[PDB]
Parts: C-alpha cells; sequence; structure tokens
C-alpha cells in the first residue's frame, strides 16, 4: 500500500511543519503553515487537527503520527474541487491569473526557497499559451500532463 515514494514526499511536509525539529508538531506549528495556505484556523480547530492522530496522550503530532495522516489526506492528483481550493493559494489577487511573480511570493510564504528561474519553469510547465499567467484551466492541464 505505502510505497517508499510516497513515505519520501510525505517526510518533506513534516520536516517543513516542524520549526525547531523536536519530532512533534504543536498547534503552533501546524498553525503556521496552514496560514500560508489562504487558510485562517483557530486555536480550537487547530486543536481538533490534532486530535485525529493524537492518541498517545501529548497533543502533538510524531513523526508516525504524521505519515499517517498524510497516507490518508494526500492523495497525490486530487479532484477538480479540491484543486480550485489551492488554485485561489497561488493567486492571491483573485484575478485567475497567476504570474511569476505571484506564484514566487506563496512558494517564498510556503518555506520554499527558490530563485527567478526555477518559477519561470513551473509557470511555463502549466502555461498552454505561454503569456507567464496560468488561469484555472492551465491549472489542471498541469495535473493531467507535465
Ligand atoms: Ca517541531
Ligand atoms: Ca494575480
Ligand atoms: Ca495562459
Ligand atoms: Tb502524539
Amino acid at each position: 500500500q505505502l510505497t517508499e515514494e510516497q513515505i519520501a514526499e510525505f517526510k518533506e511536509a513534516f520536516s517543513l511543519f516542524d520549526k525547531d525539529g523536536d519530532g512533534t508538531i504543536t498547534t503552533k506549528e501546524l498553525g503556521t503553515v496552514m496560514r500560508s495556505l489562504g487558510q485562517n484556523p483557530t486555536e480550537a480547530e487547530l486543536q481538533d487537527m490534532i486530535n485525529e492522530v493524537d492518541a498517545d496522550g501529548d497533543g502533538t503530532i510524531d513523526f508516525p503520527e504524521f505519515l499517517t495522516m498524510m497516507a490518508r489526506k494526500m492523495k497525490d492528483t486530487d479532484s477538480e474541487e479540491e484543486i480550485r481550493e489551492a488554485f485561489r493559494v497561488f493567486d492571491k489577487d483573485g484575478n485567475g491569473y497567476i504570474s511569476a511573480a505571484e506564484l514566487r511570493h506563496v512558494m517564498t510564504n510556503l518555506g520554499e526557497k527558490l530563485t527567478d528561474e526555477e518559477v519561470d519553469e513551473m509557470i511555463r510547465e502549466a502555461d498552454i499559451d505561454g503569456d507567464g499567467q496560468v488561469n484555472y484551466e492551465e491549472f489542471v492541464q498541469m495535473m493531467t500532463a507535465k
């Protein structure tokens, strides 16, 4: 069921959530990444999210706890319903077009440090008209063909 390739992609996320890297994920660290994802969860909401895999009585999300969680949540290529939700994250201008500048802003905020050329490569990957901007149609385009 769980392949090595999937585990490697999950471990990357765990390393992003852990700010000090103590092995567990508190509500503070959990809400830091969720904030840059266009979401705004409260203290009470962040607590319930942790309880999903918390059954040892620690109130945090350890390494094996997150791995199991990301396995049942991250399904790689999601449906169109979730695709629209993530599309509005990279497009903070709400115009429907995601340029290089916009994309690089969200990437750096997420914690992924990249250069300008790296962003231009991701943009042209989903771009069908080669205009530097990626709309909703082009967003799904990269989910069906790289
Ligand atoms: Ca940590
Ligand atoms: Ca925009
Ligand atoms: Ca376009
Ligand atoms: Tb725990």
